[PDB]
Order: C-alpha cells, then structure tokens, then sequence
C-alpha cells in the first residue's frame, strides 16, 4: 500500500569500535533521524532468532524501566508509563565459542 | 553455547503516545540499558518484513549520518567513521490502509 517510511539497522564501526545505529527515512521528505546508537557491541553472527514474547508483568516491568530512563534523558518531557502492547520481542546474545 | 545477553524490543504507551523502546540486558550482571526511545510511533501491523541489504555507497552514506548525528550527542566523544559492515537490514512501513 502506501510508504510511510523505512526503518534501517546498521552495524557500524566507528573509531575502530563497533556500534549498533538505527535511522528512520520518511518517505516523503526523506528526512532522516538517528534513532539508537549503542556500543560498543560484539560482531554480528552471535545472535539467536528474534522471538516474539508474551506481555505479562516482566514485560510491563521492562516498559517501565524504559519510561523511568527517558525521564532521566528528558527528549519527550516527563511521561507516564502506561503499558507495553504486543508484539514484544526478544533476542538472546551469545559469547563467542 | 555461553550466553552474555538479551535485548529487548518494546512497543509502550506513555503519556497516551505510543513509543519505540530497546533496552540491553546483561545475563551475568542483570544490568539493563535503555538503548532507544524514540516516537511517538505508528501503531504495530503495517510493517514490511526486515530484508537484508547490500553495503554498498548508499548504505554506508547511513553510516556516516548515524556518526555525524552521534556526534552531535556526544555520549561517545567525537567519533571518525570507519565503514558500515554486514548485514544492513532495512524495513518498509506502510501508511494504514
């Protein structure tokens, strides 16, 4: 149907570091907007499959612990966590062998 | 084999606005990490399936506009971009029909 915009997930080194960055793209402007950059991060092909999880009260806990840190940022003011909705996701990390 | 981590992907209401949330958790440690917040976000359901990209010039254009806006933060000092590595992933979002 109609784009709204793309979502891209880099691996990208950096200062010989690597980081995990996202960029949202609107389609329509093409306006760009970094939305994570974290690191540093282990190489890629350690991961497990991205696994969609229930939203029971370890999960709404994990909203919470996400609105208490933005709080500590400030971007959006002070929120009030609400609930987390699904789906949720998560990914297990592996030491390398 | 060995595990070092989960992470963590959130959709979450607060203050009635919908957000995008990752966070890091560290399995030896337990230690968590908000690792983006970012929206308010279109509700989930009108998103394309992740697809892997090449890293070629436009890719690794988005790697220069993650560290140049990283370097508007500061949270990792001043960085120098090196190269954008495999995989790049990339996601449509579609407008509601």
């Amino acid at each position: 149907r109609e784009i709204k915009g793309y979502e891209y997930q880099l691996y990208v080194y950096a200062s010989d570091k690597l980081f995990r960055a996202d960029i949202s793209e609107d389609y329509k402007t093409r306006g760009r907007k970094l939305l994570r950059f974290n690191g540093p991060v282990p190489p890629p092909g350690s991961g497990g499959e991205w696994e969609i999880i229930d939203i029971g009260p370890f999960t709404q806990n994990l909203g919470k612990f996400a609105v208490d840190e933005e709080n500590k940022i400030g971007q959006y003011g002070r929120l009030t966590f609400n609930k987390v909705i699904r789906p949720c996701m998560k990914k297990t990390i592996y030491e390398n062998e």
